Order: C-alpha cells, then sequence, then structure tokens
C-alpha cells in the first residue's frame, strides 16, 4: 500500500522492462548479423565459386551447426530470383515445379518468382515455395533488393506453425552490381534473397519465461510503424494486468522502415 | 567534499563499467564469429570431399565478413601436419613449412601447424608453423584438448609488434567420437582456426575516442596468476580506483578492467 514502497515498485518495473528490451534487441541484432554472414556465404561459395560449393545438403549442415548463432530465428533459407522467361528452364534443371505458399500447388504464371532452393531442415517445408506468393514476404523481398539492406515484415502468422512472428530478408546480388548502384541497378543485379523467420511467439516466450521475476510481469511488444494502427508482435493484449502502472521500453530492430516498443506491467 | 565526492565516485563506476561492457561485448561477438569460421572450415574443407574451400575463397569470405570480427586484426587456418606427412604436404602446397621467428625452413618436429588459409590482412602467416611460437603452441594444444576456444596471455604479435592476445578454436575430423576423451580429441584434430586480438591498436581505437577519456586512467589486466598480473591494455604504472568485471570466455584465463582518475 505504502507510497514510498510504490516508488520502489515502479523502479523495479522500469529496471525489469528495460533489461528485457535490451536482451530482445541485442539477440535480434546478433541474429541479423549472422544472417548477413550467410548472405555473404551464398554469394562467395555458391555464386562466385566455379563450381558452386553449396548444395541443399551443405546448406542444411552448415545452418544446423550454426543455429546457435541465430538465437531468435526458427530457420533460414535462400530463395533464388527467377523471371518468367527462365521458369521452364529453372524447373527442368531442378526437377521440380515452383509452388505457391498458400496451398503448395504449382504456381500460376507471374512476372517473377522467389522459389526457395536451400533451406535449414527446421524450415524444409519452404523448399520450392515461391516466397513472392505471400504478401508479407513479397513486400520484404522487394524492399530488401531495392535498399540493399536487411528488412523486416509486420507481424503475421508464419507457415506451418502459424506462430505469430516476423520475417527478416537480406538481398544477394550478382557480381555485376555497379559501385554506388541506383535502385534500378540493384533490381537488375539481384540474384536472390536470404531470409529467416523470427518466431516471436515461441522463441521470445522461451527467452522471457526463463528470467527471474517473469511471473510478476506482463510483457507486450508492438509494431508501431503506423502510429494509429499499432500491431501486436508479442503478448496477450488484454490479459489480467495492472491497469494503474506501466512502463515503455525502447526497442530498435534495425530496419528504419519499422518502429517497435515494449510495454510492461505487473500482473496484479 | 562531500556530496561532490559521492558524485565523483558514481561517475567513475559508470564510466568504467560501460567501457568494460563495450569491450566484453565486442570480444564476445568476435569469438562467436570465429566459431562460425571454424564450423565453415570443418563443413567445407573436411566434410565435403573433395574439399570445397581454398585460399582464394577463404580470403574472399573473411574479407567480406571482417566487420563481424571487430577486435581481430585477421583470421587464419593452420592445418595439423605430423612429420611423416610433411613431404607429401609440402609437395601438395608447393612450399616449405617455415619457422615464425626467421621464416626459415622448419627443422624436423614431431608435428606442425602451418597456416594454409589466411585473411589478406595477415597474409604473412601463410606457411608459418604456428607451433614455432610458444604462446601460439600452448594455445593450439589447449584448444585441441578442450574442444573450446582459448586465449593466450598478452604478447607482442607478428609483423606489427602490437601487444595482443591470440584466440584459437580447434577444428576436428568427422571421426571424432561423441563425448570424446582428450586422447580421442587429439587423434581427431584437423587444425586450428585463430586470430589476433590487437589490443594495443584496436582496443585503443574503441576506448580512446570516448567522451571523458582524458579524465581517467584505464587498464586491462590478465590476472590468471593473481600474484603476477600482466598488462593487456594501458601503461606500466604499479588511491580511488574501481574494478570492473570482464569475462573473455576462456575459463583458463581471468581478466579485469581498472579505472582511476588522473588527479
Ligand atoms: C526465404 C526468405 C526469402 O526472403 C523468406 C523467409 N520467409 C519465411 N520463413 C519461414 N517461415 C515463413 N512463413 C511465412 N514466411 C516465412
Ligand atoms: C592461425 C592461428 C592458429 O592458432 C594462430 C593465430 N596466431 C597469430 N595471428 C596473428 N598474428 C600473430 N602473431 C603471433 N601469433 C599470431
Amino acid at each position: 500500500m505504502d507510497d514510498a514502497n510504490k516508488i520502489r515498485r515502479e523502479e523495479v518495473l522500469v529496471s525489469m522492462c528495460d533489461q528485457r528490451a535490451r536482451m530482445l534487441q541485442d539477440q535480434f541484432s546478433v541474429s541479423v548479423n549472422h544472417v548477413h554472414a550467410l548472405a555473404i556465404l551464398v554469394s562467395t561459395f555458391h555464386y562466385h565459386k566455379n563450381p558452386s560449393a553449396i548444395d541443399q545438403e551443405t546448406f542444411a549442415e552448415y545452418t544446423a551447426r550454426t543455429a546457435f548463432e541465430r538465437p531468435l530465428l526458427s530457420g533460414v533459407a535462400y530463395a533464388e530470383k527467377v523471371v518468367n522467361f527462365e521458369r521452364e528452364m529453372f524447373e527442368r534443371q531442378h526437377n521440380w515445379v515452383i509452388k505457391t505458399m498458400d496451398r503448395g500447388e504449382p504456381s500460376p504464371v507471374r512476372d517473377e518468382y522467389a522459389p526457395v532452393i536451400f533451406s535449414q531442415d527446421s524450415v524444409s517445408y519452404l523448399e520450392s515455395l515461391d516466397m513472392m506468393s505471400g504478401e508479407e514476404d513479397r513486400e520484404n523481398i522487394l524492399r530488401a533488393r531495392e535498399t540493399g539492406k536487411a528488412v523486416l515484415t509486420s507481424p503475421f502468422r508464419l507457415l506451418e506453425t502459424h506462430h505469430l512472428g516476423v520475417v527478416l530478408t537480406f538481398p544477394v546480388y550478382k557480381s555485376s552490381l555497379p559501385e554506388n548502384p541506383t535502385v534500378e541497378e540493384r533490381i537488375a543485379a539481384t540474384a536472390g534473397y536470404l531470409g529467416g523467420a523470427f518466431d516471436v511467439e515461441s522463441l521470445v516466450e522461451n527467452l522471457l519465461g526463463q528470467l527471474a521475476g517473469n511471473q510478476a510481469i506482463v510483457v507486450h511488444v508492438y509494431d508501431i510503424t503506423n502510429a494509429s494502427d499499432p500491431l501486436v508482435m508479442y503478448g496477450n493484449q488484454d490479459e489480467e494486468a495492472d491497469r494503474s502502472l506501466s512502463h515503455e521500453s525502447k526497442l530498435d530492430f534495425g530496419d528504419p522502415f519499422r518502429k517497435h516498443k515494449m510495454i510492461c506491467r505487473y500482473h496484479q
């Protein structure tokens, strides 16, 4: 009840929330950095090396053995850019058809596609799926290749698991990319897309659930890219929580196109 | 005195702790990225047959990922070569295994750790037997016997003579058993992936540009032997200090940061 004890109660909330935000941000940053390395791996060992050192078996092995490097990711995969003019050739070479993500059916005719050719076994169900056949993934692919940098989706329910998460995508370019490229040049030089699923629902719960004092606190994370349309990224927004006091902790997941925040309250 | 003294202490603690965290974190990021490179050499050079990694490819990949390893001046891969294999090895590589101190052809040794892949920043390592330097040799043995990353004491690095510490990870053959004994680890050793933490230059770059640097004296000590602390960073000087914690990830070594005001 005490007013002095209430001041310390807020102090503890601030400290607990800020620490959890720092942990989330750092672990995401670590994962993004190692995804960047994998993009460079595909460029160096698949494209530049004659012949390629990377087949599906090799990609699976290397990503499984390095899974610890990418803590908030459920899996990574590499999608190759395929223009329609090339599709029949691509399918014949690979001995499979490009499929849609919603039903795993043969893709209808599209101007281009992003079929997954390499996958971590944890996301093996992505193999042959056109990652341009989901809207979140399509928008990410385009912004990745146009900006040259890592990009994040809005929160959505991921394939197979239906877990609420976000996808991270990095562009991979051909050696023909000019120095100081225009966006038009980036697009022309695009080889493909190295992506990873941040399974927020499962893996952030796992992270937070092991911390001392977790039962005392309610943690929510929001995508606030659009001020007037905040989107839940993590948490049950409306569970029994202490309505009188909250704290907002800063989060920066590294994509200037997106904005995020964490909000913590006590249970009772 | 006196309220101002309290504030002065609180500033020192904050300054020192922040510098310590920054250094530990950058070290940790580098170690993790070096572990990934050890895994890459294993996957591409040993698990694939024929090998699908070479000097050109290693140099390209390490150059492009240099940003991932902030306190490291360079990385290289040294392969385990036992004496009976030396003739075949030298014929395959078209060069002789050389000593670190003079670059002379190595006298006969039971085994050697010649650098076969190198980042171009440490190109001078190529063909050098990393067992011909005592700090590197001890590191190599402990890396292979423990199965984990290891650090040297502070010592002066090749070429630059900068004071630094070497990080080594073991790379094993697929014949390594599960829950191996140390004898099994040695027998299954393929090589050693290492790099030099150039403390003198790169930690100075990290800490020296920070606001308030002119007001404090910062040291980092290797305190593995409490009775013989060894300077890793700072001057050779021997009231109000503060000790900030550091953990660079090798249980065999211990370190600490000490900060003091000038006056
Ligand atoms: C391979 C890359 C290409 O940028 C996207 C990964 N995208 C995804 N990865 C895993 N699960 C998903 N569920 C929906 N999208 C997903
Ligand atoms: C390739 C690895 C094998 O453990 C050692 C790196 N060791 C070193 N790397 C760079 N400079 C050095 N100066 C002295 N030793 C050095």
